[PDB]
């Protein structure tokens, strides 16, 4: 039996796979710890490891990536969770090791490989304190080759009146995202400022982990794959429009929620966002 977490629910996603878009032939890079590929849940199209220590991108030792991947792509079958698009063509793009630490240079060679290898969207589910120039124009570099980028603001709360937006979240060319429960609420762990563009589901979000194992996590790691999903959806029903198009809908058909420095532009509705 086959259980629809509730933030795909929120986001409107079973009324697009209602009409039959499930984001067929989309390329979702998870650019994150790995992806379990042997789980029966999952299909992993390819991937590559960025982590000179690790060769492997289909073995996750630390269960992060493979969450993310089922968020954005759990399979549409008798088992299991849902994906966002269940039909989405996944691809591990391993940057973390198992400890989820990663060299600010693996995640710029594994946007790089994203652009070689003509995905569609990318999903960055990690942010820091600190920016690169490097990795500014690697996300920058992406967006002008018409990849959308979404990543996770944070979950560094609130500090007085400043930015608590990570890296790459903080780029204007980034989608950056927050998290809310299943009331529209913010969660107080959610990375807040101007540079916060949209909401989607971040608490108790149920996902594949590896060896064949479901659990639940909090983060805006975890809201971010609800918005690479819709991105997919979004383009499966309109394979002819650009990132900036993708984008636009996104932003602009929110359920709007509360302060912009606390939740952006709102919630995201991939049913208005598709149309
Ligand atoms: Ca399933
Ligand atoms: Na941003």
């Amino acid at each position: 039996a086959q259980s629809v977490p509730y933030g795909v629910s929120q986001i409107k996603a079973p009324a697009l796979h209602s009409q039959g878009y499930t984001g067929s032939n989309v390329k979702v890079a998870v650019i994150d710890s790995g992806i379990d590929s042997s789980h029966p849940d999952l299909k992993v199209a390819g991937g590559a490891s960025m982590v000179p220590s690790e060769t492997n991108p289909f073995q996750d030792n630390n269960s992060h990536g493979t969450h993310v991947a089922g968020t954005v792509a759990a399979l549409n079958n008798s088992i299991g969770v849902l994906g966002v698009a269940p039909s989405a063509s996944l691809y591990a793009v391993k940057v973390l090791g198992a400890d989820g630490s990663g060299q600010y240079s693996w995640i710029i060679n594994g946007i790089e490989w994203a652009i070689a290898n003509n995905m569609d969207v990318i999903n960055m589910s990690l942010g820091g304190p600190s920016g690169s120039a490097a990795l500014k124009a690697a996300v920058d570099k992406a967006v002008a080759s018409g990849v959308v980028v979404v990543a996770a603001a944070g979950n560094e709360g609130t500090s007085g009146s400043s930015s608590t937006v990570g890296y790459p979240g903080k780029y204007p060319s980034v989608i950056a995202v927050g998290a809310v429960d299943s009331s529209n609420q913010r969660a107080s762990f959610s990375s807040v400022g101007p540079e916060l563009d949209v909401m989607a589901p971040g608490v108790s979000i149920q996902s594949t982990l590896p060896g064949n194992k479901y659990g639940a996590y909090n983060g805006t790691s975890m809201a971010s794959p609800h918005v690479a999903g819709a991105a997919a959806l979004i383009l499966s029903k309109h394979p002819n429009w650009t990132n900036t198009q993708v984008r636009s809908s996104l932003e602009n058909t929110t359920t709007k929620l509360g302060d912009s420095f606390y939740y952006g532009k709102g919630l995201i509705n991939v049913q208005a966002a598709a149309q």
